[PDB]
């Protein structure tokens, strides 16, 4: 009815899985495109999934020929197959938004036309040290070396501190299209989850995030020690970046806070984002519930995106050992107020996002205290 | 690891479903024994499930054979069948405790040995008019005609006896002395290998004999009554062997004293609010309890006032859809549909839990949904 439609999700990792939990609560059929038995398929026992990859032309097209709206839980999808099937199903958010967004360098130039403040950069026309060395004397060291495509979870980033790191950097991001970014000296990082609807623009509070080795680690929601003046500029900034893109759906906005208190965009995501996991226990409508509603033109009471109590989300990243992530979840079993989410991801690879723990509390202070020991254990591994 | 043990659950209705939701978060495998595509199995795509009824000796024996522990999501389960296998698989909570509980008369007699304040009652051996009549004289009217095993009949005076008896024909009974409560109460208790914990006392509301609404916590009920209820609950449940979540329904008497209504040996309707209401739901709590995992006390506390509205089948096989479609627009409304599909009259189709910082506030948001459901 309002829930008879089928939703095609390109990608079926943890994100796709949180989306399915939300789908399941409303009895909306979610057909997933990804490997068999992926995280999302694991909790949706029916026959509509499609086996194959989201960057796969014919797999992308089959999914679409069987669903009323096709969405994505990842950006590195075949937007060409999507333009091809644009006539057979609705796509939200838009294939052009995804195509743009999926190339970081391209995303950025798209936004610069829009006024968006963002770190200086230089594309790398070949992958020579000569080239890099050059760009180095153009924007200084260190600098962030980055792959234009396929990057997520710090996977296409490489900090270059000196000209002596050059070969390692290049090796590291071997055979990928690159660009370098002038350093961003942030006093903190922020993120706003924006929701684009048929007739409205909604958003959650600004949160403070902490990244290490280029990967998100913690999220404090709402953001600590930030004036309502900053929260605000942050929010405007985020809505602006989003308005630059076509589509209904949840959008993730990453910004850096300058020592000067001014704001910079770090990157924009045309999907459900790690920065918003706290919404599950943190608000009445999680980002995941929100996103389905948006792409299905279902209501979204704004009150439901307000934060119920303070919270902190800690990621459970693969460590040196492959058992290691379990030890963290295990410790979480004893943190008061800690909600544990394991991704059913398989082999835990170092740096691999394997699950998250979200801790709430009537006050940050107290949420901070409940979680310390778990960060402590997490830290020593 | 700590989450490599297998859980087999008898039943795959909305209860097993939420129980499955919780294990999927922990990636703990659940083999459900029930029909195919049961609400629960649909959210658990693996091959360990068993197709059958939890009333058939063999379906059951098959499930134990593939689990570490066996638990249940419905009370009417075969406990002799379960008994048989307590040799091959651990059963939590006890088949004995289950067996005792699923008979309300026996459940009742075990609990008097323990001091559980309850209604006086009288066992009907004959299901004869003359026998009932006598009882009535000791107990007074009206009184509650009850089956030990929809199964109740309020009897007002001598004359209703007749109607009252066919009314509960086939079944054996005992009648209960009237309870003049001013409110109904419920406590979700958690029996751990080591302790008996409870979540807060909540107020429950019925309609046509089916839970309709629950107010968490119970409205304008002093802190003392709350704790008294919690105490009584914990104490009755401690009279049982085995681990796991137990739901205890109580009567608040006019004099503010508490009387036990009944105990259910499992995750129970009155506790659904614990999903959005507490850091650890009753589903989360059960899985931990049975598997011996920590259960931090604070995680059992109510984060904010919440109200759960059950979504009950009406006359139309779609109506639940109205309720939920109306709820899409209710502020702070967390919707739970059971994928039971086919709406029949009075069937439990889903539930909605609405939260807010204050109970008054939640009542305000949910009102219209109530009217809605009421309109139909
Ligand atoms: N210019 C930069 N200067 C300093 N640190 C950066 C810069 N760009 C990225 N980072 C750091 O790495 C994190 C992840 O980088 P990002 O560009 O967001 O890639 P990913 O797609 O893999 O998220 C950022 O949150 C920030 O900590
Ligand atoms: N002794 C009693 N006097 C008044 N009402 C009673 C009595 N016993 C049961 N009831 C009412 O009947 C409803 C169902 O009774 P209960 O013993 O819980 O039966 P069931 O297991 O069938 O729900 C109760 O929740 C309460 O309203
Ligand atoms: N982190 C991220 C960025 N873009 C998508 N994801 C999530 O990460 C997945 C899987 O990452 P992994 O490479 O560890 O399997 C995606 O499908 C989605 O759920
Ligand atoms: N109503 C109830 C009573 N005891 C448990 N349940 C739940 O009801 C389900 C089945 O309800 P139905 O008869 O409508 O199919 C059971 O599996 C369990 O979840
Ligand atoms: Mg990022
Ligand atoms: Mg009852
Ligand atoms: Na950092």
């Amino acid at each position: 009815m309002w829930n008879s439609r089928k939703v095609g999700v390109l990608g079926g990792g943890q994100l796709g899985r949180m989306l399915v939990e939300s789908a399941n609560r409303l009895n909306i059929q979610v057909n997933v495109l990804d490997a068999d038995n992926s995280p999302a398929k694991q909790i949706s026992a029916h026959d509509g999934h499609v086996t194959g990859s989201f960057k796969e032309r014919e797999a992308v097209r089959q999914l679409a020929k069987t669903c009323d709206v096709v969405t994505a839980e990842i950006e590195h999808v075949d937007t060409y197959a999507l333009e091809e099937v644009a006539s057979e199903v609705k796509i939200e958010p838009s294939w052009q938004a995804i195509r743009t967004i999926q190339n970081k360098f391209n995303q950025k130039e798209h936004l610069r036309k829009y006024g968006i403040p963002m770190a200086e950069h230089r594309e790398l026309v070949e992958n020579t040290p000569a080239e890099l060395a050059k760009v180095g004397e153009q924007l200084g060291y260190p600098l962030m070396l980055k792959s234009k495509t396929m990057a997520y979870d710090g996977r296409g980033n490489f900090r270059v501190n000196s000209q002596d790191d050059i070969p390692e950097a290049l090796e590291a991001l071997k055979d990928r299209p690159l660009y370098a970014e002038k350093w961003a000296y942030f006093k903190m990082e922020l993120a706003v989850i924006v929701v684009k609807t048929k007739d409205e623009v909604l958003s959650y509070p600004t949160v403070e995030t902490v990244q290490e080795d280029s990967i998100c680690k913690l999220v404090y929601a709402p953001a600590r020690n930030v004036s309502d003046a900053i929260n605000q500029k942050a929010q405007e900034l985020a809505r602006k970046a989003v308005a630059a893109f076509d589509g209904k759906g949840v959008f993730g906005v990453e910004m850096f806070l300058l020592e000067d208190d001014s704001i910079m965009l770090c990157e924009i995501a045309s999907r459900i984002h790690n920065s918003g996991h706290y919404t599950i226990e943190g608000c009445a409508l999680s980002q995941f519930d929100a996103h389905l509603r948006a792409i299905l033109d279902l209501p979204i009471p704004a009150q439901s995106l307000e934060i119920r109590q303070p919270s902190i989300m800690l990621n459970i990243i693969g460590g040196a050992a492959p058992d290691t992530h379990l030890q963290a979840a295990e410790c979480a079993l004893s943190i008061p107020n800690a909600s544990i989410h394991l991704y059913s991801k398989g082999a835990a690879k170092p740096g691999r996002k394997m699950g998250h723990i979200t801790v709430t509390a009537p006050t940050m202070h107290e949420a901070e205290t409940h979680i310390q020991p778990l960060i402590d254990v997490v830290d020593r591994i």
